[PDB]
């Protein structure tokens, strides 16, 4: 229902573990890893996968890190 309000409406999917997919294509993607509360470079399968699968760190940051409030 709705989104994780309160937390300045932040994308919970960002805190979602990294998910490359099935096809071990690997494309050096990025994801917000809670392990380091930041965007970490993780491999990316393709086909399947998940949400937390950015292509650029700044992209994973703008969405996750959400520097400029929104994004």
């Amino acid at each position: 229902d709705y989104k994780d309000d309160d937390d300045k409406l932040k994308p919970d999917f960002c805190f979602l573990e990294e998910d490359p997919g099935i096809c071990r294509g690997y494309i050096t993607r990025y994801f917000y890893n809670n392990q380091t509360k930041q965007c970490e470079r993780f491999k990316y399968g393709g086909c399947l996968g998940n949400m937390n699968n950015f292509e650029t760190l700044e992209e994973c940051k703008n969405i996750c890190e959400d520097g400029p409030n929104g994004f």
